[PDB]
């Protein structure tokens, strides 16, 4: 039917209204610079109201039967399907993501939502044995209460929904703080979807405000039982201190992005390794460093560069666009700085595409070493370094030098060797020989995350 | 210090006494035929009393804390150590087991006892939400009640303890019916060990009786919530029929021995396979068929036969003895018939050993086919058939030919291929490149087997009931 | 689609919808008016062999698909449940003679089972285990059993069939269903149509409708099925159990056997709740045979119980107001007449006796019944109930536990602590405190844990590196 | 022989003196008599302990479950073996009563026995995939090295609570004990584990000047996890150091709190009084009673409190023993004062004789008084008056553990669930394999494409 309108309105304490901060925020398309919409920012009082209301209405939401809460999640899946193109179109225009990656982001969010609908049925308390005669110990598993979610600019919709959908399903309320560049895909859109899906008012608020005023207060506030953030390391690190530093001590769930290594061993299928690297780094769902055994390195570099030159940079609305615009000026300036820093540190430039406004074309460097910043620090854009490895042991040392490892990959025709190498990696996941709810986030992970246990021992 | 005496007395309904059947069972050594002991057998009043007593005292046992029940299991481990040789000697004398096998049986039984000590603390009830307003669901996990255990002649002590120890630890009571050839090993000794370790009287009864009198009644009885059996397929078939056929219906857990295939693919390390196969066969970790890809067949057959010749057939008390006597004459007669039929069916005699009383030497046959009896039927002795496979696809057909699969093994230097092959086998367990408490057994299985769920839904609020 | 299913007499056999080759015709009739619903060409033994063989053949490809693909089919099946709601409920009433009220309940339960099962595939887990042996790893793989043979009852044919079919299929098994001769449609045939519409590949779901004489034992005896499933009468279930282990090939059997279920009312009970719960469970839902009341509340319970029961309205099941409808078949009915007559001569005090008119058998309530009497000991599948007087709590426990076999139970008392203590001593798998002993999202009984245990098996592979 | 040379520190697999060149005296709180003297450890020592733990840990983790379990079993035998010796050290060092010391010993022994089964139970998983030919394997492995910060309250038992499962699950461990209780701080636990056949280097204890090595312990790069149970202020501090430092460290934080003891109108009064006295004094900070029952409870409570002996901890009769340290006592005396100035009614006041602090009971306490609201580490308790159950709930809520007494269990359980505490005892656990395995192991997903 009709596409959502008045997206500038904020869901605050059960009502859709303007924020009272007295300042306007412009939301712009990174590609052509066009004005998408304008938002009246929210002040600190707006934040307090949203947390209070979430706390007030949450018990009644938790009191509902599991099927009732699941009905909302199923209904949200249904809205995802009806507003497919509308959702994808918002992700492209606001975040600057290509249509290919927006479609993937749509699918991921829908899948999380469908998975979460089954979670209420799976929540289970425990009855425990006791040595004391006449004593029964019962453990009740209940919702935490209110969860505060901080959204990134990178994959706002999918990464927001990854916390939002399970938290809500398991009987919590949520308040979300999106990135200033991506308020709509930061949970304003998600809030509209959950409302049409029959979520009671007040359970989901979104606070869009100046980070100077509302920033630290979001974390420090006494109401939230848990604060979740997935994204940048410096941002996450700050969230860490504010949590510990504050008068109240808050549980925080931090998933911090890292430089993730892609390792190609000597016996690897070359063509398959090259395709997987290109899909991983540029086409995307990450990969920030590619390490190749010396015997394969020269041939890998040549073929990789050849494919990367073929990658189409342009308007993200097109289905054939591989590389689109960087989301904002700050991120762009950072990537341009990393390019110049790479040059001074003596990395060999293999391919350098032209920067055209927010469109940063692929940049590939070679002869990289573990100490260079391009190896050490995380990259959020089309810049990647190629490392030479002397042997398997050297490849392992290079891969583990990153220290912080969210993901990894290893390529080798010998599966036994690949798996044995993978096990020595200091990373949470490794993908072996990957050709282009089941995996990663799981119901058991979510239930533990967004519930708490109360041990109640009863003496007869 | 002194070993157990008066083993002829039966633990029946909380007392150690004679059976009232009025008939005596002779228990004798398979090697020399010397008489070990005589037991006054139990009648059907004895069985009823044993079951009744177990049902009566079991609640108090379950009501104890996990720590108290665990304490008994720990003390049983101490007895196992102090009476090590006594136990091993009884296995050898009574069952005719070689000292080498007896030591393995001892270690296996000891490990079961230790592990089981930890089980009580892991047992967990669950609390569930409800769509009905004002309803809460509590699920309690409790002991079944009384478990009836039938012990085989093959590995009496270990296989009995594998059921007995976890069931007792988890708050059940047990009644055991041992095989007529091995009553002491099948729980008469275990009851003495558990009694020494402080198990309250009446939780563990042993019923040694005429298979005519007590046999069907033991399975048919209304008291036991579960009946467990590990051993021969025809026996298990009989137990299964009586269980479902009888007036009273109970769950039955049947672990039935079968012809288990040992598969050697083309690329396999020949020397390792042969030694593994020899150590394997010469048991309910059984190897009954050896299937080799055509390229290695002749080389495998040659090496295998030759190590087999090296195995010494002798007195089981000797530590060096590899092969010992068959448990009873009827089992020996079946093996002798199996050897006879094999020649009849066209199997090529690779090696023929002498039968000297109960001492039956290894017999190895070659060029065996799937239709031959030696391949398809279960063997409980030192008789082996070797099968030739043209390709890997043929080897898979040959391995999955047997109706009953419990264990299997695959030998190949390519682990990916070996595991891929293994996944196609119709078997519960496969060993890859290994000479056949972390495998099976384990708490999860034990808790599932010997406890049950009781759903109790509590309504705290009134219901319209349309 | 828009139009109702037609040609419901065709059997799904080995990937094809055709007539059976037995040369015998089975007539499906409405229990109420006796009218002809449809005619079925019965299946012979060759049809049975073909259905099993096809199921074995196509099952690996179904298992080899991903969890999401299998779950999609079950999501589409719920989809069909909604579009053909009234069509399904009408079939239940006409074939089984179930009331509209009970038919709606059955529809809902079946829909919920189907929807819950869609979540099951992704939850299946194998295991990785550590070894004392150096360089050794144990990997445990969890897979579908293969083919499941499902025997379905006449009482709640649709729901109880789906209770096995939906989870088994979801987890990558194939199924063959042998429904009751009185209810073949609401057995496998309507469900097979639904699953085909939802995009289930051909050959994964067969239904075999045949004379119990030839193909009866053969269904259970056959070598391909890895599991045989049955819920219903104890005598029938006993038969299935014997054939299973008695036969040449040994399979697992899962038997949920119907039994005399005790409904206990202690002295402090909420009487109106207890009475309402007893009437509604015994009549209008079931799919509770002995009522045990403490002596203090006994006479009070009997009066109110008899009073409500007399009000229960016996008639045409299509009517929304009908509480009691016809007995399914003639054999079933005149088993019930015998139970009534035997109760009288064993000395049961007849509290209320309604008139039997054709298949319509009105409620019958007896009092002062004892444990030794047949009305207490044996299960009844119909509107016949006995009331027992218990002197104290201890006596009530004894009377309830005499049954041996305890699938479900109920206890009514305002003292929740005492009710639970009593409930724990019940020899039953489920007890309901202050509510009807009626099952059921994943909250009770069927759930992923149960389903995965029942419809998958483990393969341990130890690897030496 | 009893253990000797207990002053030696297990550092990088060598027992030896600290490099810091400063000496610590460890003294009995009762007599003030000097127990032993320790050479403090420097920051160079601390770096060595972590380095050694990291290098030797893989070999320990590479062993089979049975090998690691066997060490744990031997430690249990030592606990029985040196029962009296261990109990004596607890009384001596921490000032714990003989009654309380025995409980600590029994608890610690149970932890050690529990943990022997843990190696066997740890499992990886295999997960299904939509991608054709893809298998997902998840491996469970030890964290690596775990740093444990030990308190002085129950040093022995609370240390082992972390040490035993961590070690069993194939981790290595470094312990930094409280300065008042270095021996029961795992300096002694180290000898037991050594006697039980624990390989050298896996278990290190650093006793050093809190000024130098304090923050360096938490900030260090090597430890995968840091564990601490003790004061909120002390633990709170540890929090910042974690996220404040250059690298980010996982921390497991168990912070003590004011735990409310709630007595409803229908409670059996005898059980309430007996339970209250047994809990607080014979090791709960605040007692809340409904108005109707308040006065009767208050009367009987002080009666039993009057009867407790304050004396030498070695005696089996001694109910109350000495406060561990001078601040704790001076803070204890200060806390009494401010309840005095804030207008709490003192029901019973005991005399302080040296370290020995007799029971102090106050009445008519309010939520806004520091005594109720702020954690207490001694034999000082306040009684609060509740008009109704709703008022009683509000009192308890404003405040780790809790208790509710009511003869109606349904009512008691209803109330308990509305308490936001982790644990409630009704009319009167954690640890366990599930928690331990999760805490001291980590998951590695590995996807294999065939």
């Amino acid at each position: 039917d009709s596409r959502y309108t008045d997206l500038g309105l904020q869901p605050l304490a059960g009502e859709w209204r303007h924020g009272r901060a007295g300042r306007r925020l412009k939301v712009s398309n990174p590609f052509d610079g066009s004005l998408l919409l304008e938002i009246e920012q929210a002040d600190r009082d707006d934040l307090d109201a949203a947390y209070a209301k979430a706390a007030e209405v949450q018990p009644a939401w938790a009191a509902l039967g599991p099927s009732a809460r699941a009905a909302v999640l199923y209904k949200a899946v249904e809205v995802f399907d009806r507003r497919h193109e509308e959702i994808v179109d918002w992700i492209i225009r606001e975040s600057g993501s290509t249509r290919l990656k927006a479609e993937i982001e749509w699918g991921a969010a829908r899948a999380i939502t469908l998975e979460s609908a089954s979670f209420p049925a799976r929540v289970h308390g425990r009855i425990v044995e006791s040595d004391v005669p006449g004593k029964e110990s019962r453990v009740y598993r209940s919702a935490i209460g209110v969860v505060g979610v901080i959204s990134p600019w990178n994959f706002p919709l999918h990464l927001t929904q990854r916390s939002i959908a399970p938290a809500l399903a398991l009987g919590n309320a949520v308040v979300v703080k999106p990135a200033s560049d991506t308020p709509v895909c930061g949970g304003l859109l998600l809030a509209r979807i959950f409302e049409e899906a029959g979520l009671p008012a007040g359970l989901f608020s979104v606070v869009v405000g100046p980070g100077s005023e509302i920033g630290d207060a979001f974390v420090e506030h006494p109401v939230p039982g848990l604060v979740t953030f997935t994204g940048s390391t410096p941002v996450g690190r700050n969230i860490g201190r504010i949590a510990s530093g504050g008068a109240h001590l808050k549980h925080v769930a931090l998933e911090l992005g890292g430089n993730s290594p892609f390792v190609v061993l000597g016996d690897a299928d070359l063509e398959q390794a090259v395709s997987a690297a290109v899909f991983g780094k540029f086409l995307h769902q990450a990969i920030n460093r590619i390490i190749v055994e010396d015997s394969l390195y020269d041939a890998f570099a040549a073929r990789f560069v050849e494919r990367v030159k073929g990658l189409r940079v342009g308007d993200p609305q097109r289905a054939d666009t591989a590389v689109g615009p960087i989301v904002n000026a700050r991120q762009l300036e950072g990537l341009l700085e990393k390019i110049r820093l790479a040059r001074q540190e003596g990395a060999k430039p293999l391919y350098e595409g032209g920067v055209d406004g927010q469109l940063l074309a692929p940049h590939v460097f070679g002869e990289v070493t573990a100490t260079m910043e391009i190896a050490r620090d995380e990259i959020f854009g089309p810049l990647v370094g190629l490392l030479r490895a002397r042997d398997e042991a050297h490849a392992l040392e290079l891969a583990n030098a990153s220290e912080y490892g969210l993901s990894s990959a290893v390529f080798s025709r010998d599966l036994e060797r690949a798996v044995r190498f993978a096990r020595q990696l200091r990373a949470g996941m490794t993908h072996v020989n990957d050709i282009p709810g089941l995996g990663r986030f799981n119901g058991d992970w979510a239930i533990e995350e967004f519930t708490t246990d109360h041990w109640i021992s009863v003496q007869h």
